[PDB]
């Protein structure tokens, strides 16, 4: 069974813990802060809508225009902003196991972005020094 529209929010609430929580599953500050009606639909849409393995999470802390809680699905995420996103059903593979693929990846607010990108480069040379792949790689 696991979570759906609320599997994601558990799984992040526990990893997410800023060193030290574990929370597991709902975040009760996404509910009660209730915004917003965009992000509702967005959520919803990630959430049982195919066909879409992506949602961010932004904290963004501070500066100006915080995203904070952002975070949308897809969209755009600015700046000192703390994010993250995660693979649900990576076209569509919803309604069967709650996505198993489901990739998770934490983004801090801060280039710390250039960083991020030597390190998902130095990731996939790892990959190509282990498998050859299942041709989806190639040549």
């Amino acid at each position: 069974m696991g979570d759906h529209s609320q599997k994601d929010s558990p799984e992040d609430f526990i990893i997410n813990r800023l060193s030290q929580a574990l929370g597991i599953q709902k975040e009760k500050i996404k509910k009660s802060l209730e915004t917003a009606q965009d992000d509702k639909g967005e959520v919803t849409n990630k959430d049982e809508f195919q066909g879409f393995i992506q949602q961010d999470n932004s904290t963004n802390i501070l500066w100006v225009s915080g995203q904070s809680e952002k975070c949308t699905f897809y969209y755009g995420q600015l700046p000192p902003i703390d994010k993250f996103k995660k693979k649900g059903i990576a076209i569509k593979l919803g309604l069967h196991k709650l996505t198993n693929e489901n990739v998770a990846k934490d983004v801090v607010v801060v280039l710390l972005e250039h960083l991020n990108s030597v390190f998902n480069e130095i990731m996939s040379p790892v990959m190509q020094n282990p498998l050859n792949q299942q041709g989806w790689t190639d040549l």
